[PDB]
């Protein structure tokens, strides 16, 4: 490999290459117009071809970091448009590249993307497919500078597949919309997860990150040996550190490597890793990351043998603490792919604590004897929450369920902004739909997965505009205590009911013309405000007031002269209701 560009060009292929250079340039020069990046992609692509034909052609020998930075520094508007960023072209490549990552605005001042009408999109998609998907890839890229490019390209192809299909259908809207909403959520879900892992790494450091990775990789690869798992974690830890820093190339190569490794040692790691290892370069790592858990060996011993009933536990521990605990996790995780990762960590931390007490006691073995017994309540806590909640969800569907949460949390944290409470309660309700569909054994992992994102978003918002110390407590706790902390919140008996507002409970006939989406939002907002004005209201009281309301809306959105039924009958409701409470 004399020419780095020629090599990448050959591994990737024209199409992928061009999409990637586009994304790459958009993530740095987020303020330049589309036509400008397009010209650049062609210049870079014409260059890459020159090197595919002769690796001795000028500059073909230069490294990607150099080629990229040099190209970047040719833009004449640079100085005027990015200013300080232009000062980076005064440094030598080593730091020049570093200077660029520093001026990568994570959340720029660009308008939110508006989804056009299905027909507008389908037609544009037909008249000129390429510039249609590239214009958007550009739009998305400039807005999410740290999103892993290949991951982005992966999303694009699913978008292209949704149009090719749906845009030929009799009723396009009915086909496309549902697909455009699935992707949106996955993209947003995927992004939040990346930002979250990097935050976690930064905040709690490498040790906690590796512990987390040990548990997750063990549940996934129960067959692999601890020596293999440690090796994987180290590599995985070095990978995220590098991808979190923001350097795309570095990140790409580290992942590529790790993916090649895992494949070569496939038999030694996991069985369900075949296909993944067959896919093209760009997809290998993405596939592996989402690989399904392998089956755990049927011939596995009792943990209590090597971690409790054995003597010399303290010796093996003292010799290499983290290694020993690392082992306990590995042994406890691959036997429990049904536990959440933080639950496994919660146990490990408990084992750690007792070993740190017991090993310094008279008779250690007899001290850490009934330690497994201390795990029990830690395991049941989350299991009961799942049974308890999904049972409720099975009764009243998603919407009514979202309502029960609405009443539950508004009573626990009144000070929170009504629109904020509606937002989270709704998302939480979705997690219920998504995870309660699974068999008992996958529910916890599923909920841990969705809750982590929602809980994080919640804390960020509260960080910016604080409202409750409790929420700040829970939010600044260890990532292992975060959720149990929020589950420990109790009804706020300090709160003083807000002043009744007639306006707040006045509804017009427009709610009849609104979409189920709006109706719900409108109603749920009134529901929250109801709890804020009379938080001491029983679930019985609320239920009755809610039913009446149901009728109300119905019996008004089906009557002659709608606008009067909502003014006469409503005043009645608001009076009848006020009295009941
Ligand atoms: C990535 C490829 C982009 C394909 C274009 C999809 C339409 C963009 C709509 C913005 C997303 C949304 O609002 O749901
Ligand atoms: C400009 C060239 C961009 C280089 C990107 C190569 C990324 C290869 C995919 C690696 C992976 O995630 O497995
Ligand atoms: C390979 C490293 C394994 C280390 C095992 C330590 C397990 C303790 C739980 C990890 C969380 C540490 C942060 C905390 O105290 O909450
Ligand atoms: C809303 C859906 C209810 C799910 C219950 C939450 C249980 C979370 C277990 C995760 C953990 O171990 O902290
Ligand atoms: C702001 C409102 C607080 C929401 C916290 C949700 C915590 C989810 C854990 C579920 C539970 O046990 O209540
Ligand atoms: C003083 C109280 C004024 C009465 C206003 C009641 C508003 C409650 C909203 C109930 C909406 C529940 C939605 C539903 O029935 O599906
Ligand atoms: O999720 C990842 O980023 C990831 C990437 C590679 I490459 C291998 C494994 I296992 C992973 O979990």
């Amino acid at each position: 490999h004399k020419s780095e560009v020629a090599h990448r060009f050959k591994d990737l292929g024209e199409e992928n290459f061009k999409a990637l250079v586009l994304i790459a340039f958009a993530q740095y020069l987020q303020q330049c117009p589309f036509e400008d990046h397009v010209k650049l992609v062609n210049e870079v692509t014409e260059f890459a071809k020159t090197c595919v034909a002769d690796e001795s052609a000028e500059n073909c020998d230069k490294s990607l970091h150099t080629l990229f930075g040099d190209k970047l520094c040719t833009v004449a508007t640079l100085r005027e448009t990015y200013g300080e960023m232009a000062d980076c072209c005064a440094k030598q490549e080593p730091e020049r590249n570093e200077c660029f990552l520093q001026h990568k605005d994570d959340n720029p001042n660009l308008p939110r993307l508006v989804r056009p009408e299905v027909d507008v999109m389908c037609t544009a998609f037909h008249d000129n497919e390429e510039t249609f998907l590239k214009k958007y890839l550009y739009e998305i890229a400039r807005r999410h500078p740290y999103f892993y490019a290949p991951e982005l390209l992966f999303f694009a192809k699913r978008y292209k597949a949704a149009f090719t299909e749906c845009c030929q259908a009799a009723d396009k809207a009915a086909c496309l919309l549902p697909k455009l909403d699935e992707l949106r959520d996955e993209g947003k879900a995927s992004s939040a997860k990346q930002r979250l892992k990097c935050a976690s790494l930064q905040k709690f450091g490498e040790r906690a990150f590796k512990a987390w990775a040990v548990a997750r990789l063990s549940q996934r690869f129960p067959k692999a040996e601890f020596a293999e798992v440690s090796k994987l974690v180290t590599d995985l830890t070095k990978v995220h550190t590098e991808c979190c820093h923001g350097d795309l190339l570095e990140c790409a190569d580290d992942r590529a490597d790790l993916a090649k490794y895992i494949c070569e040692n496939q038999d030694s790691i996991s069985s369900k890793l075949k296909e993944c290892c067959e896919k093209p370069l760009l997809e290998k790592s993405h596939c592996i990351a989402e690989v399904e858990n392998d089956e755990m060996p049927a011939d596995l011993p009792s943990l209590a043998a090597d971690f409790v009933e054995s003597k010399d536990v303290c010796k093996n521990y003292a010799e290499a603490k983290d290694v020993f605990l690392g082992m306990f996790l590995y042994e406890y995780a691959r036997r429990h792919p049904d536990y959440s990762v933080v639950l496994l960590l919660r146990l490990a931390k408990t084992y750690e604590t007792t070993l740190e007490k017991c090993c310094a006691a008279a008779d250690p073995h007899e001290c850490y004897a009934k330690v497994f017994d201390e795990f029990k309540p830690l395991v049941e806590e989350p299991q009961n929450l799942i049974k308890q909640n999904c049972e409720l969800f099975e009764q009243l569907g998603e919407y009514k369920f979202q309502n029960a949460l609405l009443v539950r949390y508004t009573k626990k944290v009144p000070q929170v902004s009504t629109p904020t409470l509606v937002e989270v309660s709704r998302n939480l309700g979705k997690v219920g739909s998504k995870c309660c569909k699974h068999p008992e054994a996958k529910r916890m992992p599923c909920a841990e997965d969705y809750l982590s994102v929602v809980l994080n978003q919640l804390c960020v918002l509260h960080e910016k505009t604080p409202v409750s110390d409790r929420v700040t407590k829970c939010c600044t706790e260890s990532l292992v205590n975060r959720r149990p902390c929020f589950s420990a919140l109790e009804v706020d008996e300090t709160y003083v009911p807000k002043e009744f507002n007639a306006e707040t409970f006045t509804f017009h006939a427009d709610i009849c013309t609104l979409s189920e989406k709006e109706r719900q939002i409108k109603k749920q907002t009134a529901l929250v405000e109801l709890v804020k004005h009379k938080p001491k209201a029983t679930k019985e009281q609320l239920k009755a007031v809610m039913d009446d309301f149901a009728a109300f809306v119905e019996k008004c959105c089906k009557a002659d002269d709608k606008e009067t039924c909502f003014a006469e009958e409503g005043k009645k409701l608001v009076a009848a209701s006020q009295a009941a409470l």
